[PDB]
């Protein structure tokens, strides 16, 4: 029985492929889609860091929906100092990158009326008041609901949808009038303090970057943040004030836009230009538009962002039922592995690793079905089709990319290994998904930590010091690669790899490919 | 901007085709994909299917491992009392199917501290003693469990991993004995009365058709019954077996396979050619099969049962949290739509209708889904796969099926009206997945019944008698289809159809294909 | 604003909007990647004329050991090498010419009688082995010399005489004679050809005269043999022989002359260096509306094996009297080239022609506008997809610059190799920009002519001590050489296909190199 589906590989077409999967045929040992992991509570201690680690994490989500500076610059400190309980071994170091998510233009509920705990039930058909008086902040109840959005009214008419507490709550405006909405509940359900709302099809008029981002975007960059996740981009010029903010300082942190709301959707062009990735935000995307569109948009930006090179985050409840359980449904398993075979660079979790009570056994879920989806997609048509949709460009180092993932198509190479400063080189090699590992050398700290947005690329920190000669500094870092292929069981002497790199030091690229057999 | 993802249909490629998914596109009013409802207390009473019914169900399962004869005699009592309540409006009128799921060689344990309700806490490492002395089958504790597998020492060894309740509990045994086996608990938790039992990898030498079995088989053919799925069916021979049992009386039940277990995925191709339909029963796969692999399986069997015409249903957890909640998460969103779109004639919902508090909601949910799912198919591409696939047939109905889908992309057919008294002709054009609906007219009431299987096929009963003249008898059954065609919504007059008709009373087969405007 | 070279039908999606796309105003590139093979003779053989015949673009001189002594042709080799040779003063520019053997091979002959006799339709003709009669052929009775004859033939088997003129078909089978009744009359002249369609000759892999004309061949240092009339692998084998130790890198191109030979062509393949269509027997053996089949059935398996495959026969026969061909032979030339023959070949039209110069320029004017109008991006695809059962790491190579050259547009791939084998592997992976192939062995660049798209530059430079002086100064030379001959200019993109060490074995490493 061929490993890695690869008598799957071989067939004519998508249904053959199909045809011809095989429980039975083992995966490779690297698993090429990265895994983001929202760390909180449940997963914020040290000794809980370095399991999330070795489980397979490789970003750490900060949450600034909640949490004070305090508290996130203790969680980053415990990431990085789990992180480098491991920098003793050299060669086995895994890079762990830190990306803040920021809160945006986010709609919250008051405290409800008595004790903290407290939770009251809205019937349907009953009818509540929304005010934004805020002598209610503090006693929400069934009968009157404050909120944070002062200018609700000037953005919903009678008959305007208000979704509260994820979704789950759904209110139908009856009446208006300014400083207060009269609502009959459509959808009933308990309603407890500080819940979040949507308006879907109303225009929000709040700033994609509020005071409080303003603060914890200059908060990011002070942090040394290697990336920054915007909630609900909803426009170009959004993507541009975000980079902004982050000014001459943080100018080499990338900008992931959230996509997360109707005109999101529809400005998507645009938005991704002016980003460094994209995140399919699924949970309030799944309220703006109807539940049942999601995986259209999911699937539609996917493809966008593979045709352009950038990274795009699958995101959302893709676990969700092991917040409670030691084991997901199928559903998700199903999930996780039709978000790689869409094509997603990374897949991630929230309240599963933020919250839950099996946030290990979520990453650990991750790792193997990423893994048994990353063999089962269709590379040769995948490949053909990336190559036509850029076909328009000749640019060098994308021919370079191509020739070597061609290259290690054809004598099934275990890995291709690329030495980059930038990255840039790597990020082509791994647009044009190839099935082996991407090792990629790097003395750029940053870069390695970055380059886990990245389908395919494993980053290794190089150490040591730039040698006399070119030559002599280029064979280094290969046979770096060399000894931690051959360490994590990627290849072993003999096996074949794909190796790219500059023909001198002034190459601007890796305009060099040689096919090498491991030492 | 077109309507059914009609853009993303004119692409070259499936990155193109992905790229156009528009969630601003209207997918048509029509659903192809059959929903099948297990039927249980949150679902039982007339008035609660006849909403079933409005919200989209089209087959009602029993699920036979639980439940007394009376009980399902009355269930199936309720489903047809239900469904007939419609037949006073003929043209609006749905054909209702009612499936039998049998128990098969299941392996439950005892009753906890004799109660059907109590509960016990495993702990990680605890010793746990497993008896087949019918003394303690209803004096379950933490100590000691029983089980009704009376072979079971025979097909385990030391060493074998054992797991209870749908696989959330495991352990491991380390000594066996003449009838009991001790164990350690190695993932623990809290282990209620009567839960299922998995051997992964042990000879369960349990027969495929049981005593019990025999008497529930013989109970759907008294039932009148059109269907049967099989559970735990692992060769061609247990569906031979089934089929027996059937025999003469039950030769026109369809046998659905149910593939659950290592070797009824290792033997797929028998099962299928020896089987009617198949499904994908994902709960009992993920237990007996690493999870992770599950989509591997599922993707596999649904090619291979498009490829052969035949249907393939997939279950289990498709939308679970809506036991509990009122809409899905957005995995089980995704799952849905990516059965779809994989190819599934049919998905299913177990304890999202059977004893779940949304059972209407959860009906609901998979409908909206499926019909945008069914636009954002690449028609034009399984189309020629399925082509390819079956080249080496030269069968006549083939040719008129292909030709008849073929007319329908190119003219943008609203339907396909297909004659048909076994439903063969209107199989045969489900089978190459046309985009527009299949309107089935035929005068056997089971055959529209069982037409539920079969993506894309509405079927509709005539009831008047046979014209003297041929020609009559056929213009009163294509007339019949377009004023239900008309009073659904599935087309208007001058829209056009493409029609599938015998040229004589004794064609064996629609020999006979037209294009046709709607009047 | 235009695209040259079809770049417009290349972006094309589907086979039939290629063909929609194709622009006559698309103007092709300089080099053109189709060898061309000119029989030498009588109207060709003069040193001035050789000069211009290799100005106008030959490639390889043909000489058909049909006729003509051992004398005659050693002149005309000696010719051939002296026109080469008066351009070696510039390396830069000087062409390699090789030089092939085309075999006579075994022959089936009737006897004598300049008389000539008619035979009718529908009468009785009895063919005899009896030596008596070799002399007295005559209406009735017609002597032959093969004498195996009545061991390959059935009764209703037809048999050929004069090149296809006559046909008879087998009525009665003696021991030693043969009753047939003749189907196509005529006048039956003296010592004619006959043909035997369908029938397993058995006949000898190479005659009495073909082992003299091999040793001479070896003894000419010739670059390669086209061996007449091959039937199965045996005979492939047999050639190898004669041509020994000495001629033992001499290529061995297998002419396919009859059904045999086809239907038996891939074992023949395996045992080949390259193969020739020799559409003229092959339209007097099979049924003349036929030969296209096997025109296209063999060189696409050539292409698949990436073996050399040669088309050849009457490709502009018309410009044997006129200074102009026909439309359905530049229509012959042109899908030829689509068809993906490496090489394409002219005979009479040089060998003894009024108008030798003017056929060897327009094969050349109509190969450069057919090479543009292939579409690469499909047959690179289905070239990918018929050799994917080998992981060959040479191939990977290929396939991984062949690629690289298409989405940069690189104006040439330069490969270094001694013997070729690297240059090989890209060309077959069908490039659309010319290879450049730098070797220091002149039998290597001499023999890389049958290669599609391969412009062989032979380095007379020493070695030189360090290997990455001797690697730079080949590279610069055939940058040097693409620079002089208009295949590229400063600040266009190359690939370059080199070794990393003087032991790597094969090009193993690959590099976009900007033209200085
Ligand atoms: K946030
Ligand atoms: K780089
Ligand atoms: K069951
Ligand atoms: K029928
Ligand atoms: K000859
Ligand atoms: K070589
Ligand atoms: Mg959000
Ligand atoms: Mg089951
Ligand atoms: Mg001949």
């Amino acid at each position: 029985i061929q490993t890695q589906q690869l008598h799957a590989a071989m067939a004519d077409t998508f249904l053959e492929h199909m045809c011809r999967l095989d429980i039975d045929s083992a995966p490779i040992t690297a698993r090429n889609t990265g895994i983001i992991c929202t760390i909180g509570p449940a997963s914020r201690s040290v000794e809980t860091l370095k399991e999330m680690i070795k489980s397979g994490m490789n970003v750490a989500r900060m949450n600034f929906s909640h949490g004070t500076h305090e508290y996130h610059a203790e969680t980053i400190k415990n990431v990085r100092t789990a992180t480098e309980s491991f920098a003793s071994d050299p060669i086995l170091y895994r890079p762990v990158a830190v990306a803040l998510d920021t809160k945006g233009p986010e709609i919250r509920t008051g405290l409800i009326k008595g004790s903290g705990t407290a939770e009251v039930e809205l019937k349907k058909g009953a009818t509540l008041k929304i005010t934004l008086d805020n002598a209610y902040m503090e006693k929400c109840d069934e009968n009157i609901l404050w909120l944070d959005y002062k200018n609700i009214c000037k953005v919903v008419d009678v008959g305007s949808k208000v979704y509260v507490d994820d979704g789950l709550i759904s209110l139908q405006v009856k009446q208006k009038g300014p400083d207060f909405l009269v609502t009959e509940v459509e959808n009933g359900g308990f309603l407890g303090s500080k819940k979040g709302v949507n308006l879907p099809g109303a225009a929000v008029d709040l700033p994609a970057v509020s005071e409080k981002d303003i603060q914890d975007l200059k908060f990011g960059v002070e942090q040394d943040v290697d990336m920054v996740f915007a909630s609900f981009i909803r426009k170009a010029a959004d993507v541009h004030e975000v980079r902004k903010i982050l000014g001459e300082k943080g100018k080499n942190i990338k900008i992931i836009s959230k996509i997360e709301n109707h005109e999101g959707v529809r400005r998507f062009d645009e938005i991704l230009e002016a980003s460094d990735g994209i995140m399919v935000a699924r949970g309030d995307l799944g309220i703006e538009i109807p539940a049942e569109k999601v995986f259209l948009a999911q699937k539609m930006i996917i493809g966008r962002c593979n045709r352009a090179g950038k990274p795009v985050i699958c995101a959302t409840q893709m676990l969700e039922s092991m917040i409670k359980k030691p084991r997901p449904t199928r559903a998700e398993g199903s999930d996780v592995a039709n978000a790689v075979l869409d094509g997603a660079d990374c897949i991630m979790l929230s309240g599963e690793t933020a919250k839950g009570d099996y946030p290990l056994e979520a990453v650990r879920m991750q790792h193997l079905i990423a893994r048994e989806a990353e063999a089962a997609m269709f590379h040769r048509k995948l490949f053909e089709e990336l190559a036509r949709a850029s076909s328009h460009s000749t640019d060098l180092m994308e021919a370079m990319a191509m020739g070597s993932v061609e290259a290690s198509y054809k004598c099934l190479a275990a890995a291709l290994i690329v030495l980059t400063e930038s990255g840039r080189s790597a990020h082509q090699v791994a647009r044009y998904r190839p099935r082996a590992p991407i090792i990629a050398v790097t003395r750029n700290h940053q870069t390695a930590r970055q380059a886990h947005l990245y389908r395919g690329i494993f980053p290794v920190v190089c150490k040591d010091p730039v040698q006399e000669a070119w030559a002599e500094d280029v064979d280094l870092r290969v046979n770096l690669a060399m000894n931690v292929g051959k360490a994590r069981g990627f290849f072993k002497k003999g096996d074949v790899v794909i190796v790219l790199t500059g023909w001198r030091p002034g190459s601007g690229f890796t305009n060099t490919m040689r096919v090498v057999p491991v030492p």
